[PDB]
DNA sequence: ATGTC
């Protein structure tokens, strides 16, 4: 009766469109501790500071800031904080891209990864290395459109897929966007990097608030 | 409904 994970299992990384040039110039997403040439932070600083010191207890270890973060859903709680202007960033959701890949693409590429069953800064989050352990996650919570309550559902919606240090651009399969205007601006940027993969750019308003 | 905790 409880939902299982789709296979392939989508993973989602949100970023401001003002960072896409830097992603294509580096040819990869870089983890926070790898000093990405980001133009626009859409994070909470006070939770960023927790990620900065949160130990990852599975090899290859380090801290959460050593990994490129993905969720297993679009339309994240983080995106709600952005949509509602609760962040220092005041631009709203419209310039926020969903970069899409899959857990299985990462495994087949032989990149080191870990994943969690819930918001990764929580002291009781479980960490996993084996894709069979996707069965440990709560796929009802991950897909829930109303996630404010109950508390367990809220935590488990924010299970993370964590790729150590860097995520190659070549593994991104789709860029989802809010609006035609932002789609067009993404294709203009991609065309400045003709050697790079050009993933399909899809308007998915249902991935936004 | 939901302002990542
Ligand atoms: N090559 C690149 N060039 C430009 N920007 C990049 C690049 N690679 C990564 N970025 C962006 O550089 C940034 C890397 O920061 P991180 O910490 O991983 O992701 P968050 O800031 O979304 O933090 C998630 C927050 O969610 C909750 C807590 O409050 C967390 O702090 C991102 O914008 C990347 O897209």
């Amino acid at each position: 009766m409880k939902r299982t994970y789709p296979e392939p299992t989508p993973i989602y990384h949100i970023t401001h469109i003002d960072n896409l040039k830097g992603i294509l110039r580096m040819g990869k997403l870089l983890a926070h501790n790898q000093s990405p040439p980001k133009q626009r932070s859409i994070a909470y600083a006070h939770i960023q500071e927790r990620r900065n010191r949160a130990k990852v207890p599975q090899p290859p270890g380090g801290v959460l800031h050593d990994y490129v973060p993905f969720y297993f859903c679009p339309r994240s709680p983080m995106l709600y904080a952005i949509y509602s202007g609760a962040t220092e960033y005041q631009g709203g959701q419209e310039p926020i891209l969903h970069l899409v890949s899959s857990a299985q693409a990462v495994h087949k590429a032989g990149l080191p990864f870990v994943f969690t069953d819930r918001h990764g800064v929580l002291s009781h989050a479980r960490f996993f290395r084996q894709l069979e352990e996707l069965a440990q996650l709560d796929w009802e919570a991950i897909q829930a459109s109303y996630w404010a309550d109950p508390p367990e559902l809220r935590e488990k919606k924010q299970a993370a897929f964590l790729v150590y240090k860097a995520f190659p651009w070549a593994l991104i399969e789709e860029i989802a966007v809010y609006s035609q205007r932002v789609g067009e601006e993404v294709l203009k940027i991609l065309k400045q990097f003709p050697e790079a993969r050009r993933p399909r750019v899809c308007i998915r308003k249902d991935w936004y608030y």
